[PDB]
């Protein structure tokens, strides 16, 4: 069964801003997602130092970038801590409420969209390039879930029956028709080198 939820009004407002504002420097979505992956990998690494069994779901700590021109998706995969149902439905939105307010305040005063990551809401920059985002995630203490949203004020959560992932998160970007450059090897390499060159985990860019 699929459950449908409304975003909090402030998140919905953030998403509409991201979708609606004219802003050409869209490529920053990728460093925001890689940065989120890096934080998640830091988290499981740290937690495993006092409970080694937390890596029974997989010892390798890495990031994969997987373009698929047939499906028109760019997927950012990590083996980080993953997210629980409670994260997906309630807790991330709760935390994002204050970040959104600060960000939207910063934007008048002359900040720009590239600075979104300073406010803890960089995930939503995915909507600069994606018409739909699907997030598949597995946390040690919980089941594998699929979260999905095409914005418009709602998202869904379902238990995921797909290929079990062990532990971590896949963000599947269903790209807008005019954003297929982010499926091109040379373009992704350029962006990673420019914005994500010092991430402390291997980033493997898959080819097609
Ligand atoms: C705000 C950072 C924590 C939430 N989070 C995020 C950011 C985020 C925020 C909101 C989200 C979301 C993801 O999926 C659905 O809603 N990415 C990851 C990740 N790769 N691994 C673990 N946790 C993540």
């Amino acid at each position: 069964e699929v459950e449908t939820f409304a975003f909090q009004a402030e998140i919905a407002q953030l998403m509409s801003l991201i979708i609606n504002t004219f802003y050409s420097n869209k490529e920053i979505f990728l460093r925001e997602l890689i940065s989120n992956s890096s934080d998640a990998l830091d988290k499981i690494r740290y937690e495993s130092l006092t409970d080694p069994s937390k890596l029974d779901s997989g010892k390798e700590l890495h990031i994969n970038l997987i373009p698929n021109k047939q499906d028109r998706t760019l997927t950012i995969v990590d083996t980080g801590i993953g997210m629980t149902k409670a994260d997906l439905i309630n807790n991330l939105g709760t935390i994002a409420k204050s970040g959104t307010k600060a960000f939207m305040e910063a934007l008048q005063a002359g900040a720009d969209i590239s600075m979104i990551g300073q406010f803890g809401v960089g995930f939503y920059s995915a909507y600069l390039v994606a018409e739909k985002v699907t997030v598949i995630t597995k946390h040690n203490d919980d089941e594998q879930y699929a979260w999905e949203s095409s914005a418009g004020g709602s998202f869904t959560v379902r238990t995921d029956t797909g290929e079990p992932m062990g532990r971590g998160t896949k963000v599947i970007l269903h790209l807008k028709e005019d954003q297929t450059e982010y499926l091109e090897e040379r373009r992704i390499k350029e962006i990673v080198k420019k914005h994500s060159q010092f991430i402390g985990y291997p980033i493997t860019l898959f080819v097609e």
